[PDB]
């Protein structure tokens, strides 16, 4: 690289919330209405290189080898303004990013993408940010990204302002190394839906939103204690119920909506069948019909074969849970 050129490249992994983030207290800084708890996936990640050069006049984003539209371009530039303000400089960057996440299959990439960008900028500009400040910076891009700074179990503390809302990793005595998540890729419409817009309609008009608020802290504690004890059934039951409560809130929105399709319900049924046949596992769903199945690694295969009795081989994708957090790479 050139003499006056500052570059950094980072790899960050996606995460799935077991206790859901859903609805914001503050829409501009992305402060959430409640804490969330997630696990960071080994298989799925984003790699992002950022290159700061004084001769650059504006930010450029290249995604999987392709230019992005003026819209995405405008968005990334506003995000980099935050970075520039944080760093006290006026350098623009060329950003080259590669998603190793099944996005076509409906897996979200925003958590890994913003965590990767935050880390790469910190590396490029030698900002020396703490994990806490990295999380805070990622959060500004996407709420769930705040958690992808960390490996294993992580929790996003909601705080009350930009300084206090951020994530931290939970030590679980290496329990994360025993667990896995199976993704059931569900046939969906290819229409353009959005978590940010969905949770906003819900958080604002849901007749069942209060019900969600009145239970989430209890769920959070229950889950955290289940983790302290490596009690899989205890964790599973509460996260499965939390997730369903989240989708319940959408049904109460004005007017109602759902991310779930009949096939999501079919996969749910198979999970309950696996349990009754002494194969512990629990499901959760995000802003779409895909069903994610939490399972102890020893039972991963056995559970998968049950899904493989009905779903296409290509639609059953398993990932382990990675122990380590965001990393700087070449
Ligand atoms: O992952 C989450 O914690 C929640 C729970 C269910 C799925 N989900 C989401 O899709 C959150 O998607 P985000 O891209 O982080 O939303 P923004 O903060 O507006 O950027």
């Amino acid at each position: 690289t050139g003499s006056m050129v500052k570059s950094g490249k980072a790899r960050a992994h996606t995460n799935i919330a077991l206790i859901k983030y859903w609805g914001k207290a503050d829409e501009t800084y992305i402060i959430p209405m409640n804490n969330s708890l997630s696990v960071t996936l080994d298989r799925f990640y984003t790699e992002t290189k950022v290159t700061f050069d004084p001769d650059f006049t504006e930010d450029c984003l290249i995604l999987n080898g392709n230019e992005v539209n003026a819209k995405e371009k405008e968005k990334i530039q506003n995000y980099m303004n935050i970075v520039r303000d944080l760093a006290g400089n006026r350098l623009h960057a060329r950003i080259e990013s590669e998603n190793y996440v099944p996005t076509a299959a409906g897996l979200a990439s925003s958590a890994s993408a913003y965590a990767a960008l935050a880390a790469a900028c910190n590396e490029a500009l030698s900002l020396n940010l703490s994990d806490t400040d990295l999380s805070r910076l990622a959060r500004r891009g996407s709420g769930s990204a705040s958690r992808s700074i960390f490996g294993g179990f992580a929790e996003w503390e909601k705080g009350h302002d930009d300084l206090t809302s951020y994530a931290h990793g939970i030590n679980s005595n290496g329990w994360e190394k025993d667990l896995s998540m199976i993704f059931v890729v569900i046939n969906n419409q290819s229409k353009k839906v959005s978590a940010r817009s969905g949770m906003s309609l819900t958080r604002d008009t849901s007749r069942f939103y209060q019900y969600w608020l009145d239970h989430v802290d209890e769920d959070l504690n229950e889950a955290k204690e289940a983790v302290k004890n490596q009690d899989f059934q205890r964790l599973g039951e509460v996260i499965e119920a939390n997730g369903l409560r989240m989708h319940a809130t959408n049904l109460g929105a004005q007017p109602p909506f759902t991310y779930l399709v009949q096939e999501s319900y079919d996969a749910m049924a198979i999970v309950e069948q696996c349990r009754k046949a002494n194969l512990p596992c629990y499901f959760t769903m995000d802003a779409g019909p895909n069903v994610k199945v939490l399972v102890e690694k020893k039972n991963k295969q056995a559970v998968m074969e049950q899904f493989l009795k009905v779903f296409d081989e290509s639609k059953i994708i398993a990932s382990d849970i990675i122990s380590s957090g965001v990393e700087i790479i070449k």
